[PDB]
């Protein structure tokens, strides 16, 4: 708690979104932007990161998912955060399928460090789903996975991955860089990188736009 931010279904939901905000926001502005693009069965969860502090500024405190400490190829990332915030998703995945949705109907996504964060739960749990909407982020520890495939639940798993190719915080390199290792870890024939041209670190309407398409081809209505 404090609860996420959900966009009901219009009917029963058959499917659901949980999407990860960035740096120092909350979940309300995904939520608005998912409200834009929502479809009738489908219930939007954008859950909120807890308020804590943050090495790369100072320890100054502000909504962060896990600890940031570097943004060069070198930097460490924080393993044990990163780990813990996944298995949180994990546990949020578990409470929809619990609750009526499966999770091969979930996709899961975020938005910076909140799309790094859904990416490594999709490609660690066993609980198979739909995809993953990767937007303006990257794969973190990336050490930490095989030199091939991953196996399991999730080897066939579709992945849409977005970049503004003028982002001057996440370059787009390293989005790129990310893209090529995930058609090594899961099957490349559904991962997609879209880019946008002039975008920066943010969103754009064609991007939600390709995110809406990709959504409804995974998770279409069902009977
Ligand atoms: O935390 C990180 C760590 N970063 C190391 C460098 N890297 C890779 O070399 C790479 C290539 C493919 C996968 O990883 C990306 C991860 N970065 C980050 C955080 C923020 C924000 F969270 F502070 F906003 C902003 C921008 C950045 Cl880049
Ligand atoms: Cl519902
Ligand atoms: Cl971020
Ligand atoms: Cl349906």
């Amino acid at each position: 708690t404090p609860l996420p931010a959900i966009v009901p279904a219009a009917r029963k939901a058959t499917a659901a979104v949980i999407f990860l905000h960035g740096l120092g926001d909350t979940g309300h502005g995904w939520a608005e932007a998912f409200a834009g693009i929502r479809s009738s069965h489908i219930k939007y969860i954008c859950p909120h990161a807890p308020v804590r502090p943050v090495t790369l500024n100072m320890n100054v405190a502000m909504p962060s998912w896990f600890d940031i400490i570097g943004l060069s190829p070198d930097s460490q990332e924080d393993e044990s955060g990163i780990k813990q915030a996944a298995e949180n998703i994990k546990a949020l995945i578990d409470q929809e399928v619990k609750n009526g949705i499966p999770s091969n109907r979930i996709i899961l996504g975020g938005f910076s460090q909140g799309g790094a964060l859904s990416l490594y739960t999709a490609l660690t749990t066993q609980q198979k789903l739909a995809g993953v909407t990767a937007l303006s982020c990257w794969l973190p520890l990336r050490a930490s996975f095989p030199q091939g495939p991953i196996g399991g639940a999730n080897r066939d798993i579709s992945i849409l991955q977005c970049h503004g190719d003028c982002d001057p915080l996440v370059p787009l390199m390293f989005g790129s860089l990310t893209v090529e290792k995930l058609k090594t870890l899961v099957n490349p024939a559904n991962v997609t990188f879209k880019t946008y041209e002039g975008m920066m670190h943010s969103s754009c309407q064609q991007e939600m736009m390709d995110v809406k398409q990709f959504i409804d081809k995974l998770l279409p209505p069902i009977d």
